[PDB]
């Protein structure tokens, strides 16, 4: 007949299920995940210049890259029924095929990807390197992104500069930059490469190149652009992780207050792999997602100076972003009015980085999947009170400007939001709203209507009066609720995090083993800020997306924080204010928009 | 019963016969060559300092490398059989093995090859090159040389400098030099490698790289220290064939009168890959096997200056000589007391490099020889008539001093003998000499005694009166003679040339195709020379050495031409005078040893 799952009933041992059973449980509708099984870094996206379509990559079951493409920014049609359109096994990769990214117009008009041909494992940056582990080969697509076919050559860039002792190179991010061009009197719209990794017993670095022939056969090396000392940190480590033992999945982008410009302001995202000392060999335990702003200048050789930096998303299990500039002209563009923009998708690892003991694997049958594709801009905050909290030099945002007899000052930073078409999308569904309120006394206050399934957005302001500052406040929402499971999102002041507290989010952790249970943290800072003559802590401007298992906190149009809520009961609904008391918070009207979309509408599961 | 060769009866169209049947029709019994099949280049030749024993490597059937080792460099065993100590089909050399040299006392104290790795064929200076088909990689052999094991790592010279267009890149030739020490501050006893090549549109070169580290994992680039423009010529053409399209085997030594030397006058030698305009795509025409003298000087990077030029073997077959320093220590030197030697073996292509149709390769079972050991050293020729002949240009010799009042000069030259032992060795059977005698009339005349067996050893010097210059005289020897074959070789003034006649020597090649009877010719100069106040043409010093269908005519320690001579009747042995009767010549005695030795004693066949 059939493998009976009731989620009303209690759960098994998970782990004691039948294969693929578990499949549709957690999964989210409106997120870019493979058909089935197992997704790693995205990488490889391209708007194809023929068609204005949009195509996203991803590593795929560890055995080199899958895709799909959009003509919408919303939804997706799979490439190969979800089947890989590069695999390992030819003579430069015959290991693994690592991230690459792709010049659309490239080799005979055709998009060309640029790519880490691997030949060698383990590779770690905790550990010796092996020579030639790691280069970088070209392949072509002929047949509209299906099948990228590896030149019959080896790498055009055959390993890292002479003698230097690398711990990692590889995740070749492709890109032009007028600015870059200016200072390096490059040919106009020249090609850069920056190479990711570091070198021993010095730091962390990206390894910056330029197309020397227009064949795309050669690349220049321009040096270190940017690098920092081993396990350094922005400032004092507050705003922006660690820079840590290795830079991983370097994209260079520039940007405006609408989004991508060539002519912009300077940004790069990467991933940092991170320790506690000493050092657990082949071990990285923190994988911090950063962005930083920088200044590019030159003396001989080009150098990024970083002036801000912050995470691109909080959560523990987000890391490896993969961006690419979406011009006015593509597809989706035309349709929605957009300007040229920058539009990354964070991955979010399914079971911690493979250190997921037991968890119900092939019950599932499907591992990770990406975040909502974000759009990037530059973000200015008007009218913030020129004081000590707005001040604080090492942070994730810089004053640049001052007005002295208002007493203000004008904050800049990187905006992050959902990119526009999809926030519509997620926002199609039957929506409604719950009165605000101000609460005071400790607890929590059910809504009078809660979403009826584990698909929704929920939007709300929180207002906090002067003394919460500094105080024991801790106010947000419970979510996804029942008399056996909840979830905790709330802001704290003791700290300046949004926290997501998930002890109590999923019943099946209490009987299965791999199922993390631990709090998720986000630093966010609310400055003081004046309208209209009054001082103000900054309100909070929350958006929830809750897809399934999928959890994407946006707060003030700067700050993400993602993660996994494995709730199980079908129950497991509902949604209360929280308050636990210390001072008083205001409320404003919460909407609800309860759904979301099918992003996958050619595929049945 | 069996397959019945009867060298008295007149041969079939060799190509019908039995696969096998013609093993030892031609095959030499005191020539390096492998058990069976094709040889190609020699190459890893090497002392091992643990035991003293010289071993020769050489590819075989175009996968990979074979050994031998000799404790006396007269008589050899085989290493693995003869099968092959490293062969192609590694991440690093998926498709071939190329010419490598060995480290002696390397990585761990054991002997470690740097040899060329190929990813993608085919390679030819005639086409665009494709990118990574040859790079340099590490094998270390902990097992006496029988194996060389594959360093688990990328090669250690993963392509060509930044940029350049190669024709070529393979070969890498490691050596030591005080010399190039000195000049570019190396540490003391710095390994160098010379790779072989050229550049597209610039000519040929030799690419020069110094150990950057004691592990041998960095080469550091020092520039194309010799190159010349494609297809270029040393002096007009006369004395050392042209620079041509491409330099291939380049090895590097250093030499004195005695032999070798570390702080010697430097030599390299190298085949150059020619060609008739226009060029037929894939085809090298011609293939030369050269030496050349030169000066080493540096401003700013170090270079080769050629000073003068030859052939080291004018054989049309003779190519991709490989040598290597045997040091007075060795097990070979200590028994015969010789000096620090370079020993070089050159290698005849048994097939015209694979452009001889039809030749019973599979009725043979083997391709191929290479030539006997040979020691270099600097050779001088004193009491030279300062004159027009001594004073050329562009010639395989150079002035090196000057007596007025005696009229003469001193000359330098390479010289090229027959390794000692193995001179020695060739001898050791039974002798008898021919008495000497002037010829002035035309015809051939027979020996009194000729050798039974087809392999000999004859020597002679010929005198010539001062009427030959310029002369239309030939005269030599008529050998492997009956009424069905013959072969002459002789000195011809018109062109100062040695000439092999091969229009008779074969009764097969009248029956089969594929078997080469096109004369082989060896520019060779006897100077006009004072010897106790009078003044005669040089004394013609000739060495004929037939092992079987291997030739080897050797002149005046500085000399050799090499061919094949596939006669094919049990009866065609005798030997005669021969002189067309231009003018006269005076015979010595002609020596004639028979018999050779087993250079295989550990072999039956
Ligand atoms: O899967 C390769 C791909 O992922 C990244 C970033 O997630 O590398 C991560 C990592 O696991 O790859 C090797 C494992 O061999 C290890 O050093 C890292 O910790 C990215 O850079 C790669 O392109
Ligand atoms: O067999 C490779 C070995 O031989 C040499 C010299 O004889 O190369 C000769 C040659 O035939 O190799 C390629 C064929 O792929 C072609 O370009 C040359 O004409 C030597 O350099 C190699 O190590
Ligand atoms: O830069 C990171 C590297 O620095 C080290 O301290 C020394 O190599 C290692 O722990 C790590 O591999
Ligand atoms: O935090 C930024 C968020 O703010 C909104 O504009 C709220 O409507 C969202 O579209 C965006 O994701
Ligand atoms: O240097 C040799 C090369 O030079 C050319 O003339 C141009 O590349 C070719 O015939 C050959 O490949
Ligand atoms: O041409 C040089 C030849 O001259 C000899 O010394 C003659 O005895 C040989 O040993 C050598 O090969
Ligand atoms: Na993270
Ligand atoms: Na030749």
């Amino acid at each position: 007949m059939s493998v009976v799952i009731d989620y009303n009933v209690a759960p098994p041992n998970l782990s004691t299920l039948p294969n693929g059973s578990l499949f549709e449980t957690w999964r989210p509708r409106a997120h870019v995940l493979p058909p089935n099984g197992q997704i790693g870094d995205p990488c490889l996206h391209y708007t194809d210049p023929a068609t204005g379509l949009f195509h996203v990559g991803f590593l795929h079951d560890g055995s080199g890259i899958s895709s799909a493409t959009t003509d919408d920014l919303a939804t997706y049609q799979d490439l190969n029924q979800g089947n890989q359109v590069i695999v390992p096994g030819g003579i430069n990769d015959p290991v693994a095929v690592f991230d690459g990214s792709v010049i659309p117009n490239g080799i005979n008009g055709l998009p060309t990807l640029l790519y880490t041909s691997v030949s060698y494992l383990p590779i770690h940056w905790s550990i010796p390197y092996t020579r030639g582990s790691e280069t970088q080969s070209l392949a072509v697509s002929s047949d509209g992104g299906s099948n990228f076919t590896k030149l019959d050559q080896g790498p055009v860039i055959p390993g890292p500069p002479f003698a230097y002792n690398v711990t990692a190179f590889r995740d070749p991010y492709v890109f032009q930059n007028p600015t870059l061009d200016s200072l390096l009197h490059s040919k106009n719209n020249t090609w850069y490469t920056v190479i990711s990794g570091g070198l021993h017993e010095k730091g962390p670095a990206q390894f910056l190149y330029r197309q020397y022939d227009s064949d795309f056969q050669y690349w220049e090396y321009l040096g270190q652009w940017w690098h920092e000392p081993t396990n350094s940190t922005w400032g004092n480590g507050t705003w922006a992780g660690r820079w840590a033992f290795n830079f991983e999945t370097g994209n260079v982008f520039s940007l405006d207050e609408y989004g991508y410009n060539p002519h912009g302001q300077i940004f790069t995202t990467i991933g940092t792999e991170g320790s506690d000392l000493p050092v657990v060999p082949q071990l990285t335990s923190i994988h911090d997602m950063l962005w930083v702003s920088g200044t590019v200048s030159r003396n001989g050789s080009v150098s990024f100076n970083p002036n801000m930096a912050g995470f691109l998303d909080w959560g523990f299990s987000s890391y490896a972003a993969a961006g690419k500039v979406l011009p006015s002209t593509s597809l989706p563009s035309t349709k929605s009015g957009a300007p040229d923009r920058f539009i990354s998708y964070v991955w979010l690892s399914g079971d911690l980085f493979e250190q997921a003991e037991g968890f119900p694997t092939n019950q599932q049958n499907w591992t990770g999947t990406l975040l909502l594709p974000r759009e990037l801009r530059v973000l200015y905050i008007p009218n913030v009170v020129d004081n000590a909290l707005a001040r604080e030099s090492g942070a994730s945002w810089q004053v640049v400007s001052s007005d002295g007899s208002a007493g203000t000052v004008e904050l800049q930073t990187l905006g992050i939001s959902i990119a526009r078409e999809t926030k519509a999308a997620l926002l199609s569904g039957t929506s409604f709203t719950e009165s605000g309120r101000t609460l005071n006394s400790s607890g929590v206050v059910p809504f009078k209507r809660s979403p009826s399934e584990k698909f929704f957005v929920l939007s709300a302001q929180l207002s906090f009066p002067a003394s919460a500052r500094g105080s024991g406040l801790k106010s947000g929402f419970q979510i996804l609720s029942s008399e056996h499971e909840s979830t905790t999102v709330y802001y704290q002041f003791s700290n300046e995090s949004i926290i997501v507290d998930r002890s109590n989010t999923s019943a099946a952790a209490r009987t299965t083993d791999g199922i993390d249970s631990s709090a998720e943290a986000g630093k966010l800072r609310l400055f003081d800020v004046l309208n209209g003559g009054e001082q103000a802590i900054e309100t909070l401007d929350l958006t929830l997306v809750v897809d399934n298992s999928v959890l994407e906190v946006y707060a003030n149009g700067r700050f993400a924080l993602s993660t996994w809520v494995r709730s199980w009961y079908a129950n497991s609904t509902n949604i209360s204010f929280f308050h636990n008391g210390v001072g008083g918070v205001a409320f404003s009207k919460v909407t609800v928009s309860e759904g979301l979309y099918d992003a996958w509408p050619d595929r049945q599961y």
